[PDB]
């Protein structure tokens, strides 16, 4: 629906089908990608659960994001994971999701025209 996939989920099974995706699709990392709630800019993605293939650095994300949010080429757009900006970060999904993933086990994303 609407509401953040927490709001829709208890912790319980969003811990259970983090479980499952590990049995099932071993090297994607379960991500979790919200628009900021106060964003009036920016439209709503068509879908907030992805996997992603855990080689893929922060920064390409940012870059592919964009291209599915189908912007202008010139509005502001930031990925915020834990309120830090991931357009700089070449580094591996996978090399990050250990320090920040959620204890349900997704990596949480926000998207926003602004940062701070
Ligand atoms: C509980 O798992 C469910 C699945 O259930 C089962 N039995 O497999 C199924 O219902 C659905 O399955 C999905 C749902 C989403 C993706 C999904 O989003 C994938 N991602 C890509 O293909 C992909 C490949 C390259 C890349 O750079 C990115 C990043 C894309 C950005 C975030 C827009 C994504 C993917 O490989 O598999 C996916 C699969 C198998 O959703 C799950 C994982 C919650």
């Amino acid at each position: 629906m609407d509401r953040p996939f927490k709001q829709r989920r208890s912790f319980a099974d969003r811990c259970k089908e983090v479980q499952q995706i590990r049995d099932q699709h071993p090297s994607k990392i379960p991500v979790i990608i919200e628009r900021y709630k106060g964003e009036k800019q920016l439209p709503v993605l068509d879908k907030t659960k992805f996997l992603v293939p855990d080689h893929v650095n922060m920064s390409e994300l940012v870059k592919i994001i964009r291209r599915r949010l189908q912007l202008n080429p010139t509005q502001a757009f930031f990925l915020l994971v834990n309120q830090h900006s991931m357009v700089s970060v070449s580094t591996p999904i996978a090399d990050i999701y250990e320090q920040e993933k959620d204890e349900d086990g997704f990596l949480y994303m926000v998207y926003a025209s602004q940062e701070t």
